[PDB]
């Protein structure tokens, strides 16, 4: 299993109330993901910058694909519940983990 780190930049009308909603929502979704994926660990850090609630989600899951599933359904919910009262509630996915560390497989064809 691997850990996936994304930065979801949540812009709302009230960054105070945006923080409040997104806090509860992830925690309510967390307990429902824990029963689907027992080994998957949901971690989140809301850090407010320039009026944006910068939600950095860390999902340690079986694969990256199954982690992105968890991330996406969180990004659904946190924008839905927030948009109901904050009209300009829009989340920005910025992935902070890159998976594609290439290497030179140099092999000199030297046999006798």
């Amino acid at each position: 299993m691997l850990t996936v780190e994304v930065e979801v930049k949540i812009t709302a009308d009230d960054e105070n109330k945006a923080e409040e909603i997104v806090k509860r929502v992830i925690d309510e979704v967390e307990r429902e993901v824990q029963k689907q994926y027992p080994n998957a660990t949901i971690t989140r850090t809301l850090t407010r910058d320039d009026g944006t609630v910068e939600l950095r989600i860390k999902v340690k899951a079986d694969t990256e694909e199954k982690a992105k599933s968890i991330i996406k359904l969180i990004e659904e919910r946190i924008e839905e519940e927030l948009r109901k009262r904050d009209p300009n509630a829009t989340i920005t996915r910025t992935v902070r983990t890159e998976v594609g560390s290439s290497w030179s497989l140099e092999h000199h064809h030297h046999h006798h």
